[PDB]
């Protein structure tokens, strides 16, 4: 009697373009759509239900959907027409044609009670906006397609449509990680309508034996809810400190993250992450900049205040001109060792460039266990206007050609740096795999002092009432272009379907 | 449907002169009550011989809550009538000439007013309970230290998870508990001879799929399960790779493991591991000595095959002296950044001392996030015998001067090196402790490369078949002399109670 919808859909809620489907081919949307519609347990089969222009839109060989009952809402097309089309497989059953969903519904229940278990919705609109009128649906599987596409088709407005992006209520209970097929990144979630062996180790067990992120979700396949988690589980279990800024610090010790990098890029959905910035970074990294006056230029002022005037006399430096961070990150990955003097000098040739190293071992014996680049440099730090915070990485190659890394952070501000640490670490790790033919895998995240200011905690909660969105795909543009670490461009890079909830202020403590 | 309770030593002495052999073990006790008196307005029965009750403190006995039964021939009812005032809503203490008596009377007189029969002791009444064979399970608390004992719990089939040498098989095993210096821990033995239907069909395209350690073991609370399980885990999903050594790997990337230090020590037990060995190359590290000479001169051969004329120049170093490892760990620890000569040279004063950094930053202002201590020198990696393995390590203290230790650990020996860096850096973070006057809490291992060589999968396979025994406690001897790192020697150590399952041989790739 209750009914299921199933539908893959845009951010804006597009299903269809010129009676077709909006983007290429998606094969796990299919796999899924297929195995969702046919799975039963009894020789009880299900019955999908769709309007006639989506019968239509469907691909002769096939139509109809085998082992489901299927059922066209017309008013135009009769039976006769359908069995006309092609002729009835032996054993399948014999597609009937209704004139509403109503009669749809009272068909299965008239002539069908005992032969079909499940009901499937299966689109288009007319179908979907009627089931939901009718208030018959109690679930929704829907396939989120990250990126928007062409569509003069959409899914209905509905309460809990914040799922898919900014604007009875159907609300989450299960939400995937993120999938890709040809460049569209998507995800499944599915909307629930809402308003004596172990006898004996039992007594020994008892003795022996809060805030949750979204916690209607029940299965927490999306690789954000690592980040969520944290967050949580810093704030109940962590432990109020002191710290250097003076403002409060909640503090956790040995915390471990892992993102996929082969369907998806983790950019963070739950809250806005400021891409650009991520992007001029790490290429000022890499070329060994010290000047955070070629950032703050760009619009990039995430250096600025530990720049200053004011900020480098706290640190004993009255002799660094303002922006210069001293012998900091990009300049030991490059200059490992060498001999300070300024922002302003040529150090080609000086120390040891690590980031080089390690790509050329990737290329030459990428089973080597030493492919690792630090900032760490116990002689350098007093030089520094910061000590670094992600302070070593480490590659590795799988027998696929497959690349993985891990990022050791000392210190790890969950609210504000981390997704940004996230980021930045992948799109390395993406740069890296395609300088030396290889295939992104994993980036894996070892952290030290993690923790949540207290300044940051009020908004933190808010943030853990948002359900992620799915990754988006991030595309090295210009690849013949490109063959060495230094070649990348800030425009050689496309991020593709990002769909984010809005940027939440927290101050940076300087 | 009888069941046995009891701690004993390794050796399964459990009493002296009508006591017991060892100190107040709280923990213990709260575990026999919690297990005897846990359950309708049904009580548990314990049964107990005359000199258990006569051992008893007054002030307990008879046992609360519980229907009491002491078996004896020379003691009467009426006599506890009048030892002791009867609280209302207990049960009167029975009397009874046998363990066969007893078992009759509880079916008789109480049919249905008892769940679960203990046996309590003493040597007399668990023999019985063995002779007879109506014991299902043991609630063993395996005390790790001997004592002085004059009565044993009596040999039985399955006793080989006391020490080394129908079948009674544990089913369980606990972390490891401490009180007044007694390592223990507890084991159970059993005598052998439509919310998530929705979600369901998704789940079920989703997942499109070995070795085992101890897999009658449920409940595996010991921390030793993290090692094995970890070992299980590369056998089962790791890949195989070439390498540096000619010799097969099995790898994984980006692992984890944790151990307590405030009960006990994590000195695996599932082999004997060389802990002369890890004391006397830390001390070595400490020392910031760089001649393996000097551990190959104690029986500390670790070092010997990296050093040697033929390894050394494979390296390209033909100007070291046989044993010189070149500027490696505690050079860099005590002089980072120096210029090496050979392991001969006095190097006081030149480079960074990064330990005793660490130490007056923990002494001084312990919510400091920048306690680090690295031998990853990029400049002085081509000059030493091998580059670090374990290269990176950090220091946190909490709110409750309680502290914990991170390494991390760019390639791992799984089989031949890994307990001993464990080992090796818990016992860093006692030394490190005891010096700054904190209290040492955890021991977190980041590991990088993690492998097992082909050529030890045979050993670890049999390594995998044994029960962990309970981990034993290192003292820091003679406290009060030691005020300073270097004050340690290699006789300010006692290992407590350690019972470890024989030596694997395992050869060193070199
Ligand atoms: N991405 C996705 O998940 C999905 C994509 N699609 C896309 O959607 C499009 C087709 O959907 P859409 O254009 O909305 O057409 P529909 O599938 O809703 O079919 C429209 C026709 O069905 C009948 N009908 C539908 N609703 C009613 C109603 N309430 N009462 C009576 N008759 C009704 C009428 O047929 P008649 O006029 O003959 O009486 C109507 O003209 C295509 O582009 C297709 O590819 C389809 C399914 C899902
Ligand atoms: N570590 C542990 O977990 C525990 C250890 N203990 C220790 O054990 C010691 C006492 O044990 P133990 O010396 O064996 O004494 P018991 O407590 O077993 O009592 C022995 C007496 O019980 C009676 N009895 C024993 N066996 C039988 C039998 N098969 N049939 C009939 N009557 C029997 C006899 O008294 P009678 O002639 O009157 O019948 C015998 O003298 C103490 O040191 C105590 O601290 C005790 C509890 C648990
Ligand atoms: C990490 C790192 C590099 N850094 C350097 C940096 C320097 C000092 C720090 N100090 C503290 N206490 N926390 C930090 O995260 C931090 C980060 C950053 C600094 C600022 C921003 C920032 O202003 N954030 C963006 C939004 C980014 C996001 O969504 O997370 C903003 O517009 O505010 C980002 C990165
Ligand atoms: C890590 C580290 C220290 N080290 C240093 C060390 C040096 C080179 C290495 N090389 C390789 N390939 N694997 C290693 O584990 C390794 C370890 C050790 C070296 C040898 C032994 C050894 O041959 N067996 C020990 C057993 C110790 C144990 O139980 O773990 C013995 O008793 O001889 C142990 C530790
Ligand atoms: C190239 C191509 N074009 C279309 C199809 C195809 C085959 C069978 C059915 C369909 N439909 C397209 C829309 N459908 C659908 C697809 N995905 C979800 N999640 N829900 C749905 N209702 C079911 C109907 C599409 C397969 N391959
Ligand atoms: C100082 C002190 N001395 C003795 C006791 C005490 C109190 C009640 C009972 C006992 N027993 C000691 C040994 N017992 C026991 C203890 N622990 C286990 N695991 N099994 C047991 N059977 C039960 C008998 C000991 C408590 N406190
Ligand atoms: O990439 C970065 C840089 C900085 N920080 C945060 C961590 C701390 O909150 C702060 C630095 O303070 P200390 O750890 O140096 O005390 O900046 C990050 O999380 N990531
Ligand atoms: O403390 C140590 C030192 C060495 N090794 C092992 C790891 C590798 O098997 C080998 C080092 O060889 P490379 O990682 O340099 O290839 O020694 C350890 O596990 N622990």
């Amino acid at each position: 009697k209750p009914v299921c919808l199933v539908v893959a859909m845009t951010p804006k809620r597009g299903i269809g373009i010129n009676n077709g489907l909006p983007w290429p081919h998606l094969t796990t949307d299919f796999k899924h759509f297929s195995r969702v519609t046919k799975t039963t347990p009894a020789s009880r089969f299900n019955a999908v239900v769709m309007g006639r222009k989506t019968w239509e839109s469907m691909p002769r060989k096939f139509r109809p959907l085998v082992d489901r009952l299927n059922i066209v809402v017309s008013s135009s097309l009769k039976e006769e027409d359908i069995a006309a089309e092609k002729p009835q497989a032996e054993g399948q059953q014999r597609v009937r044609v209704c004139a509403s969903l109503p009669a749809a519904l009272s068909l299965l229940e008239e002539e069908y009670k005992d032969s079909v278990d499940q009901i499937f919705v299966v689109g288009g609109a007319g179908l979907y906006e009627a089931a939901l009128s009718l208030g018959v649906a109690s679930h929704l599987y829907i396939t989120r397609v990250a990126r928007e596409f062409p569509c003069d088709v959409f899914f209905p407005a509905f309460p809990g449509d914040d799922i898919l992006s900014n604007k009875a209520t159907y609300r989450p209970i299960f939400i995937s990680k993120t999938f890709s097929d040809n460049g569209v990144p998507y995800d499944f979630v599915v909307l629930e309508k809402r308003r004596s062996s172990a006898a004996a180790i039992a007594p020994v067990l008892a003795w022996m034996d809060l805030i949750r992120a979204v916690p209607h979700v029940h299965f927490r396949g999306h690789e954000e809810f690592q980040y969520l988690d944290l967050i949580a589980d810093i704030i109940n279990n962590g432990r109020t400190m002191d710290d250097r800024t003076g403002v409060g610090v909640i503090s956790k010790f040995g915390c471990t993250m892992r993102y996929s990098l082969d369907q998806a890029f983790p950019l963070l959905t739950t809250k806005r992450v400021f891409w650009k910035g991520v992007l001029e970074e790490l290429l000022w990294f890499i070329r060994g900049d010290t000047n955070a006056n070629h950032l703050s230029e760009k619009g990039v002022k995430i250096w600025d205040k530990n720049v200053t005037r004011e900020f480098l006399d706290s640190r004993n430096l009255p002799h660094r001109e303002v922006g210069d961070i001293g012998p900091g990150y990009g300049f030991q990955w490059r200059h490992f060792g060498a001999a300070y003097k300024d922002m302003h000098t040529d150090y080609t040739g000086q120390g040891v460039d690590q980031l080089k190293n390690v790509i050329q071992m990737l290329r030459t014996n990428p089973t080597d266990r030493r492919m690792l680049m630090t900032a760490w440099n116990p002689a350098a730090l007093d030089e520094m206007a910061l000590p670094p915070c992600h302070l070593l990485c480490q590659f590795y190659v799988n027998d696929q050609k497959e690349l993985s890394c891990i990022m050791y952070q000392r210190s790890c501000d969950v609210g504000l740096g981390v997704p940004f640490n996230i980021a930045s670490y992948s799109l390395l790790t993406l740069m890296v795999a395609h300088v030396c033919n290889l295939k992104p895998k994993e980036f894996i995240h070892f952290m030290g002092n993690t923790h949540v200011y207290t300044n940051h905690v009020e908004a933190l909660k808010e943030q853990l009432r948002r359900e992620p969105r799915p990754f988006p795909i991030v595309n090295i543009l210009n690849k013949e272009r490109i063959k060495e670490i230094d070649d990348f461009t800030a425009e050689d890079f496309e991020v593709v379907g990002y769909v984010p909830h809005g940027r939440i202020q927290m101050e940076m403590a300087v």
